[PDB]
């Protein structure tokens, strides 16, 4: 097998439908969507909202918590002195009205795709490459626990971006370290403070030497070709109009987002492992904007037996909703469409736990991680060429800045910023400061709380290294 | 959408290059040729031959038969004992060899380009419409397929001019066929007993009833704005000292081609629906002059799963040679140069199919031809105006006549000549005597042979007449 190194990069939501869903333009295979017969919501006299492709680079938040998604999929609200987890016909009915119903207006948003032109990375992608289009989140929530599926097949119960929760972070044994007992590498190069330190094991001493600082190590490893068995780019959540966001995060420029996937399979096409690279990138959620494929909800297995929290005691028995994945190799037909899997069993389907279940099929771990990436499909049979191909682009189109424009930055912090914030606050002590942890997530602007953020994470790390050179034990984590 | 009336002219064996590649003096866009960086080719002591803007009115005719382009486009002769019927990416090294092998010293004549002035009716045509610089021919093969698939968007098989096949006619579904069940009206003007009967259908009386003599109806259908949806111009393919033929095929004089196109240009500029019309000018294949641009062999599909005759066992999975293919109506932007298609297809290519392919765009029609038109791509957003200019030229450019030349005719007829002479005698029952179809196709002059083919078909649209007359079935065929 011709893959010994897989490269991940999770943006943010953003549904499969908004993103590539006019990409069905240049491919009539892609399951997207047409003018001639297009989709619609209706909001409640009564408004039929139709889905066209008039997505700007900056575009409001729609809802993208587990309620918000609920009425997405179900199209009706969630009640919770009348609660129906398990209503039955997921429709796809209610985008717009829980559009409407978060901020008034906002169902042109959620009812609008990108033009391909507008996303000019993605379209010479797409037409050289593989998509997955019946790829689902794993969660019908938000963030952080379709992010913890990612690397785990799990959310260990989360539901929402409870920051106490990561802040203690979670147990549960991710795929860094069925690699790392396999006798294979792995490294996370981040542009930011990263995600994957809400894992808890990640925080001991001999899996934090495997952390990198993206601008530093990654252009240099990839043009060396030293890059690890498994590594994970993680980017820059907090938007500054000194350093903007480029995760495709709403109210982010989505063009940045364009750059940094230009700049990460720019320096994969140029390494010396290009030929024996698999880039996959996806999104963590649809971010509450319109897709039209029901999400699954028959044999669908709870991955660990924990139920989410209450009101809505979720029971992880159905999937969220379709993101953007693209299957990115030398080895890949270009142009191809890949859509729901054949196994490992009648009910499978792709999800984020696709991709943990795909490394073990790679690498021949010898162990799934729990019953959701025993169960999802694997996508190791989107390498179908006998020789690698020669003549894939070695630079992709720019993404071109529009005339007249102004830069853009929040005021309040977003729950990932809050949870990162909180997170810094915890290892510091300051969470247990009350009124400093309430001026930290309420009364400082955004640029102050990136600074602590940077701040507390280096500490950690200094105080890590210390610990590893005192001889601290391996398995020790600092705190 | 303003296009009611699709009108359509295909021309004889020139490339892009040959004729339109010098023409990126007068705009930078055109993917054409130029002298501080040009094209060569090698001839083997080896020789390098360098295109040039020397092209004459009168040329020899290269080779353009599915061997000679398979050496033109792949840089190495075909052997039928040793097939290579995919040897991987062209690299159009080979038009100088087999212009050689074809004839000594014909590789200057191939390796040559026309002065835009030397043109003129086309340079003012390129300034004022539009032009496809990356259109190929639908087969790297002769006259007959490539026509076939203008209106058909297959050749049912064909690699050759084979003469039994087309005295038959071909049986597949035109795009004539398509407009006719879906209400639509078109008309063939032909100057001469057209190509267009080389499809079988169009035998039946019902169809034969569209077929118009040009210098009867053209003209005045053109002033009385009684034009048919679906236009087809067929011209004069016998090259007489009293009519000389006007296709641009080799050794025919290019300057009547050039008066040809400005006069079907002023009868339609002239006419009521000029702000209606869509006119499109191709070439059915190359003629065996040079083009740079490599075929395309990736993702082309064969139009219904027939393959070509042996040796060649053609199967229609990569595309001829860029020919020049102009479109031209007041609702297009002056000087426009379209590249490449954005899908259906991410392979999907501008080619013959795409005339069938947009017709169907263009009039809603249900169904395409073939995979090829559903495959090819779609140019109706050449269209883009908001309002139809009035200031389109009225009249074009006269081509001059060079002083001190003569006139010229050929000896033997050629392959469309013998085609259009086998035709006539089978339509006749000559085909069936032996010594009597060897001296028409090897012993009489092209002038007999003219009169004999004119005679044959006003004799068997006689028969057709009179048939109809007789009450006969619409949908029958005389013989
Ligand atoms: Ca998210
Ligand atoms: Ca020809």
């Amino acid at each position: 097998y011709p893959i010994k190194t897989i490269v991940v990069l999770v943006q943010e939501n953003r549904s499969f439908d908004h993103t590539l869903g006019w990409f069905k333009e240049l491919n009539r295979e892609i399951d997207g969507v047409t003018k001639s017969d297009p989709k619609s919501n209706t909001v409640s006299n009564s408004l039929r909202v139709v889905f066209g492709d008039q997505s700007q680079y900056v575009n409001p938040d729609p809802g993208h918590s587990i309620q918000d998604i609920y009425e997405q999929v179900f199209g009706k609200p969630w009640d919770s002195g009348k609660p129906d987890p398990n209503p039955g016909h997921p429709n796809m009915s209610g985008f717009a009205q829980n559009a409407e119903r978060n901020k008034k207006g906002m169902s042109s948003a959620v009812m609008n795709g990108f033009k391909p032109n507008a996303l000019p990375v993605y379209k010479e992608l797409v037409q050289n490459f593989a998509i997955c289009d019946r790829w689902f989140a794993s969660v019908p929530a938000s963030t952080q626990p379709n992010r913890l599926y990612v690397h785990s097949a799990t959310s260990h119960g989360a539901t929402s971006n409870d920051a106490a929760l990561l802040l203690e972070g979670f147990p549960q044994k991710t795929i860094f370290e069925s690699l790392d007992e396999a006798g294979f590498s792995f490294g996370i190069y981040y542009q930011f403070p990263p995600s994957t330190l809400f894992y808890r094991n990640l925080r001991k001493l001999k899996y934090l030497t495997h952390f990198h600082q993206y601008g530093i190590q990654f252009k240099k490893d990839c043009k060396e070709g030293k890059l690890p068995n498994y590594v994970v780019v993680e980017q820059r959540w907090f938007d500054l109009l000194s350093t903007p966001a480029n995760d495709d995060h709403p109210s982010h420029d989505v063009s940045e987002g364009q750059k940094l996937v230009k700049e990460v399979y720019e320096a994969l096409r140029s390494s010396p492992q290009w030929n024996e690279i698999l880039f996959i990138i996806t999104y963590d959620e649809h971010g509450g904007f319109y897709d039209h494929v029901p999400t699954p909800v028959d044999g669908v297995p709870n991955p660990d037996g924990i139920l989410g929290p209450p009101p809505y005691n979720f029971e992880f028995n159905r999937l969220g909703v379709r993101v953007p994945t693209f299957f990115i190799s030398p080895w890949i037909e270009p142009g191809t469409v890949i859509h729901g899997p054949n196994g490992p069993y009648p009910r499978s389907q792709y999800e984020h736990s696709s991709i943990p279940a795909t490394v073990k099929t790679i690498f021949k771990l010898k162990d799934f991680l729990s019953k959701r990436d025993s169960w999802a499909g694997t996508f190791e049979s989107v390498i179908t060429r006998d020789s690698p191909r020669q003549d894939c682009p070695e630079t992709l189109s720019t993404p071109i800045k529009l005339r007249g424009t102004m830069a853009k930055e929040n005021a309040q912090l977003s729950e990932f910023q809050e949870d990162l914030v909180i997170m810094a606050a915890g290892l510091k002590g300051d969470y247990k400061n009350e009124e400093l942890i309430h001026k930290l997530c309420k009364e400082t602007c955004v640029a102050d709380a990136s600074k602590y953020v940077t701040n507390a994470f280096e500490k950690f790390l200094e105080e890590s290294r210390k610990a590893r050179d005192r001889g601290c034990d391996e398995n020790d984590i600092v705190y």
